[PDB]
DNA sequence: TCTAAGAACTCTGATGTCAGTAGATTACACT
């Protein structure tokens, strides 16, 4: 547990290269390795969630949120100390901040696998989120075609 | 006994402007 959230909170890197690695450390010591998890969702939130139309920085959240999404898809949210209301809404509203495609585009890649998770768990959030990220495209079909 | 210098108006042509489009250039990046 205190391996994960250390690993994870200084994931980051200024150089991509290095970055992808630290990124790639986490990939293996989920999936080949842990059940004793707590994942660390609390912070993955401020990963991503803090709002500019020129941040790049969202992004790491992002890509962290599709590890713990690809390592078979533990659940997302469990009793973390945060509303599902709005944690789901910001990791949708991401897919605003088109000056960048690592910060809009990958937002939608995660989603896209959020849905094939909850749908086939059978679980009602996808009564909302399915509306979260409807309401959101809507946005742009009106305005941004090619976005 | 009248012939130009001074008006006046419209019209034409270039220069610069804004919004929007999209190309080519230039950075960024690979272990």
């Amino acid at each position: 547990n205190r391996l994960l959230n250390f690993l994870m909170k200084h994931v980051f890197h200024p150089k991509r290269a290095v970055f992808r690695h630290n990124l790639e450390i986490i990939k293996t010591l989920v999936e080949c390795w842990k059940d004793c998890l707590s994942i660390p969702y609390r912070l993955i939130f401020e990963k991503f969630s803090g709002k500019d139309p020129n941040s790049k920085d969202n992004s790491v959240g992002i890509q962290l949120l599709g590890i713990v999404m690809a390592n078979d898809l533990p659940p997302y949210d469990p009793q973390c100390g945060i509303q599902s209301s709005e944690y789901f809404q910001a990791l949708v509203n991401n897919m605003s901040f088109v000056r960048y495609k690592e910060v809009y585009a990958a937002a939608a890649e995660v989603l896209g696998l959020i849905l094939r998770y909850v749908m086939e768990r059978k679980n009602i959030l996808e009564e909302s989120l399915c509306e979260l990220v409807a309401k959101q495209l809507k946005q742009h079909q009106n305005t941004m075609e090619d976005k």
